[PDB]
Formats: structure tokens, C-alpha cells, sequence
């Protein structure tokens, strides 16, 4: 297994002015950056936010003036976090190249921001537009997505129609996954919602010009150089643990699992929003039944497994799932909480003795609870083997480099069957505010009602995401519609939800 490598991934000035820098991407970046996949938007991130106009009656909003305010916000945000204007290129190597260049002029910067914000008077939701964009893609037939763009939608006649009191404005954020992980992208949405507050109800042309060039130092530093651990100190324990992961990875590609139909078509999504009341009861049941260190994310992973067992093989089968985790805790404290580029690593969930946890929905509640509890303890114990290790972020970078190379070499890496994968997105309040306010007055202007986070799926496994907003948990399953019917995914999602609900006290 090739080593890191830190020098290989640092920012480099590409010319005399210092205004353009580039770096070879690393780890999970290399996976989502694979040229043949990135050009087809195969891992693109979308965040669908539904907002409600709760502003004072004297605040006049239109799609046209919202676009103007978000252009201003996006410029401020580019200064704070220039990942939003990085671009991608490739040579003959597997890892993508990430470039950042300061705007050549304030005019050029303004042109760029205008180019990233779009509006439509329409009744379509943000997710309706995702569907349309993916259908349109696809039909249009090979250019990588921008780091970020926004689409503002509202059911009004024109872009100068005042948005009625309590009317919905939807925003779809669309990002090339190369330049962010889910955390960084949501943090950036939060930043835009903060920054746009400066421009509601005002002389923006007269405001202090941004000194372009000065934001280069605001790019997230290279992950390798940001670690607590000195990677030069690594040895055979590190190599063995990396090999344990890559062995699990390769075996997961080849393992028995959920049947799928071969092919490739469009990414699709099925969403189940649990009520706040249900979510609070589920979280309480986890705390009570299982205690500290256990979470609804563990329970969801447990329910995924029980739903899989109920849906379906060898006596000694082990459920093995190479998952990804946020790597920020492995970064130095003064970097870790302000990191917008990809910062992901890897763990392997393992659950043995599947027969002992095989329960139907018609079995006694106590049997189901006991099965879920067993699985949760297996899940948490698994994570412990990975998360307690100080080299884990370094391992992620190294093994994900390998994974990118594997996926380049094997474009159809699953055959016949693929087990569902769980991704926890966590609590959205960490990153995005409940309201957009007029900053000068503190007045609420737009209520952020719902947040749905989607990542395009071009591989044949069910990718199951959990997050939370306003104390309500949402489960989303993203799948490719060549591989499953919507009905079977819905059936599976409902099964997972039913087991989660069964855990309630």
C-alpha cells in the first residue's frame, strides 16, 4: 500500500504573482474527484432548504432582490472560505488537481458571484429541481460542476413579484463534492445565511471593496499538515490497520448482500421525516436503554441491519461495512473547528452472529429491542476499534487514496449484490441557523423550515443518510434507479423506520 506523502499535497503558487495556488487532492477527495465520475457529477452534493417568509410586513422580498443579496453574501463568503471558487483539473494521474485563483478584479469577482446565483418563479420544490437537473444532465451528455451554485425558487408570477407573507422560498445548493465534505458544505450554507443578513433592507455599492488576494490565506490548510499526529512517526501497526481496512473494503465489494439489478441510470431519493415527537422518544429510548456514548446513529445502523436480515446468508456470515467518519477531531484544535475542505476518514462496522439478532416485525417487542440493543453494542464496539486510534485520519487519507485507484480500475466494483451503507450527517443546528435575520435589527426575515441533504448515487448500494433539524430526524435513502425500484427502497426504508420506532420505551 503506497504511503503518504505529505509534501505531495500542499498548496503551491503556480506563478510569480502568488494569486493562483494549486494542490494535488488527497484521500476521499481522490474518490469523488475521479475524472470519469466527477465529469458526470456522480458524487455531487445538493442541500435543499425550504424557507418561509416571516419578515416584518414592511420588508419587501423578491426573487430579483434575494439574488442580489445572496450575490453580496457569496462574495463575503468567498473571502472567508475560498473553497467556494476552487476549480478542478486533471492530468493522467488518478487524483484530481484543485486550483484556487484570486479574482483579477473586483468586477471579475462580481461577475463570478452573479454566475453562481439563479432564480426561478416556479411552484417546483428544491428537490423537484434536483430531479430535473439530474434528468437534464444526463440527456445533455461531461463538464464538472462548480464548487457551489444556488437556485432560489418561489411560487410567484415573476422575479419582481413581492414574496407574500408566509410564502415559501426554496433554495437548492449544488456543489461539486471535490471541494467539501458534508460538514464543510453545510457550514458554508450557514455562513451564507449569516452573511446575507447584512444586506436585507439596505447602499451596498458604497461598501468597502474586498482586497482580493488577501483571502488566499483563508483556504483550509492541507489536511496532512493540520494533524495532531506527526505522520513520519508511523510504522507497522499503522500499515497493518490500513491493510485491515483495504482488505475489508475489497471483501465488501465481493460480499453477499441485498440483490440489485445491474446498470446505470439516474440518482433518486426516498425520504422519511420522523416527527419531532417520534425523534425525541427514540433519542430518549437510546439514552435509557443503552446510555452514554450511544446515539440514534447507532440505532439507525442497527435497524438497517435488522431490516436487511428481515429482507433476506452463510451461517458464519459477518455484516461488515466500511463506513466514513468526520476526521476533524484528529486536526489541531485551532484548525479543527474551521475546516471546510474534505476531512474524512474510515472505520469498519462489524456485526457477527446475525442469526441471534434476526427478528421480524411481528416478533415480540422485547425480542426486537434486545436484537437492536445487541446490534448497537456490536456497532459501538466496532467504531471503538477505529476511532480510539490517534492515526485514524492519516489512515483515511491513505486508504481512500487506494480506494480511488481501485474504483478507477474497477468501474463496476459490485456484482449482483451490495449491502446498504449508512452515513450519519448529524444535527444540522451545528452548522445552519434556524433563521435568516436582518442583522442590524435582529428581526427574523426567513425561517429555515426544512433541510434535506442529498449526495448523488451512481453505485448500486442503498446509501442511507440520517440527520436532524428542529429536533426531528430525517432518513434519506439515495439510490440509482437502474438498480432498484422506488417501491423496494420505500419498503426497505419503512422497515428501518419501523424497527427504530420499536425501540421506543
Amino acid at each position: 500500500l503506497p504511503p503518504l506523502v505529505p509534501a505531495l499535497y500542499r498548496w503551491k503558487s503556480t506563478g510569480s504573482s502568488g494569486r493562483q495556488v494549486q494542490r494535488r487532492c488527497v484521500g476521499a477527495e481522490a474518490i469523488v474527484g475521479l475524472e470519469e465520475k466527477n465529469r458526470r457529477a456522480l458524487y455531487d452534493l445538493y442541500i435543499a432548504t425550504s424557507l418561509r417568509n416571516i419578515a416584518p410586513a414592511s420588508t419587501l422580498l423578491t426573487l430579483q432582490n434575494l439574488k442580489e443579496m445572496f450575490e453580496l453574501a457569496l462574495l463575503d463568503a468567498r473571502f472567508e472560505h475560498p473553497e467556494c471558487a476552487c476549480t478542478v483539473s486533471w492530468d493522467d494521474e488518478v487524483p484530481a488537481i484543485i486550483t484556487y485563483e484570486s479574482p483579477e478584479s473586483n468586477e471579475s469577482a462580481r461577475d463570478w458571484a452573479r454566475g453562481c446565483i439563479h432564480v426561478q418563479p416556479t411552484a417546483k420544490s428544491a428537490l423537484d429541481l434536483w430531479s430535473e437537473m439530474e434528468e437534464g444532465r444526463a440527456a445533455a451528455n461531461n463538464t464538472p460542476s462548480k464548487s457551489i451554485e444556488l437556485f432560489l425558487l418561489s411560487d410567484v408570477s415573476t422575479d419582481s413579484t413581492p414574496i407574500p407573507q408566509d410564502a415559501t422560498v426554496e433554495i437548492l445548493f449544488h456543489s461539486n463534492h471535490l471541494f467539501w465534505d458534508g460538514i464543510g458544505c453545510r457550514k458554508f450554507v450557514g455562513d451564507l445565511f449569516r452573511l446575507v443578513g447584512s444586506y436585507i433592507g439596505r447602499d451596498s455599492r458604497e461598501m468597502k471593496k474586498i482586497q482580493w488576494g488577501q483571502e488566499i490565506k483563508n483556504l483550509s490548510p492541507p489536511v496532512v499538515d493540520s494533524l495532531k499526529l506527526d505522520i513520519n512517526t508511523l510504522g507497522s501497526e499503522f500499515d497493518d490497520k490500513c491493510t485491515e481496512y483495504t482488505s475489508a473494503l475489497v471483501a465488501n465489494y465481493k460480499s453477499r448482500g441485498m440483490k440489485f439489478q445491474p446498470g446505470l441510470a439516474l440518482p433518486r431519493c426516498v425520504i422519511h421525516k420522523l416527527s419531532a415527537d417520534e425523534s425525541i422518544d427514540i433519542v430518549k429510548a437510546v439514552k435509557t436503554r443503552l446510555g452514554p456514548g450511544f446515539t440514534i446513529s447507532h440505532l439507525t445502523q442497527a435497524a438497517i441491519v435488522l431490516a436487511l436480515l428481515d429482507h433476506l446468508l452463510s451461517d458464519d456470515e459477518v455484516f461488515i461495512s466500511p463506513t466514513s467518519v468526520d476526521g476533524r477531531r484528529w486536526l489541531r484544535e485551532d484548525i479543527a473547528s474551521n475546516f471546510y475542505a474534505m476531512c474524512q476518514t474510515a472505520a469498519v462496522v462489524r456485526i457477527e452472529n446475525l442469526k441471534s439478532i434476526t427478528v421480524s416485525h411481528k416478533d415480540e417487542k422485547e425480542l426486537q429491542v434486545r436484537a437492536l440493543e445487541s446490534a448497537c453494542r456490536n456497532i459501538k464496539k466496532s467504531y471503538r476499534q477505529w476511532l480510539e486510534n490517534p492515526f485514524l485520519q492519516a489512515l483515511g487519507l491513505r486508504v481512500h487514496n487506494f480506494e480511488a485507484s481501485y474504483l478507477h480500475a474497477k468501474p463496476i466494483p459490485f456484482e449482483g449484490e451490495a449491502n446498504p451503507l449508512f452515513i450519519s450527517d448529524g444535527i444540522n443546528e451545528r452548522f445552519i441557523p434556524h433563521e435568516i435575520k436582518q442583522t442590524a435589527t435582529g428581526e427574523n426575515v426567513l425561517s429555515v423550515e426544512s433541510i434535506d441533504f442529498v449526495v448523488n448515487q451512481s453505485l448500486p448500494y442503498l446509501a442511507i443518510r440520517l440527520d436532524s433539524w428542529r429536533d426531528a430526524s430525517t432518513l434519506n435513502i439515495i439510490y440509482n434507479d437502474a438498480n432498484y425500484t422506488e417501491a423496494e427502497v420505500q419498503k426497505y426504508l419503512q422497515s428501518i423506520v419501523e424497527f427504530m420506532l420499536a425501540f421506543r420505551l
